[PDB]
This record gives C-alpha cells, structure tokens and sequence, in this order.
C-alpha cells in the first residue's frame, strides 16, 4: 500500500551485532538463532544468554548485520515456529567465549 520511497530509515556504520529476543527454547536453539543471519552474510561470533531470552550474533561486516535486521524488522522472524524480535545492538562489540564451559 501507498507510494514507494518518499523517505529513508536512520542507519549507522558502527558495530556488527544482531540482537535477537523473545525466542522459544530447544536442542537446536543455537542453530535456529544463527539461521536468522546465516543467509545475510559471514558469521564472526555468537552468544546465547541462559538467564533471559536474549542472543547476540556478530557478523564480519556492518552491512551483513544491517541486511539481516532490514529484512527482519518488516518480515516476521521465527524460532521453533514461534515469533521473535530482531534488531542491531548499540552496546555489543567483538564477542568472545568464556573459559572451558563458559
């Protein structure tokens, strides 16, 4: 509906981290969250929170992270057949795993 273009979204070239929220859990959860950004570019790193339904996935480029969120802000993102939220993090930087089990 309505005319094309007629405006532009606010964007920044700082950071490369896709924030994902509101997900259902299961044995393939790491994979399900990666598949929201795997077709969009090169995965650099990932982090899945235990205490709350939050996850952070760092792309090798800002354009790779921006392309995933530009699609998933309008298109419904899903995990385990249930809806989720997909945005860029203004907090997160270079992701790194904890020692042993982490």
């Amino acid at each position: 509906g309505s005319s094309g273009s007629s405006g532009q979204k606010g964007r920044v070239e700082t950071r490369r981290v896709v924030h994902i929220m509101d997900f259902q859990r299961g044995k393939n959860l790491r994979y399900q969250l990666l598949q929201l950004v795997e077709p969009f570019g090169v995965i650099s790193n990932h982090l899945i929170l235990n205490k709350i339904n939050e996850a952070f996935i760092e792309m090798a480029t800002t354009e790779d992270a921006q392309a995933a969120v530009d699609y998933y802000t309008t298109t419904p993102a899903l995990v385990f057949g249930k809806p989720v939220r997909v945005h860029l993090s203004q907090k997160y930087k270079r992701i790194k795993s904890g020692p042993s089990s982490g």
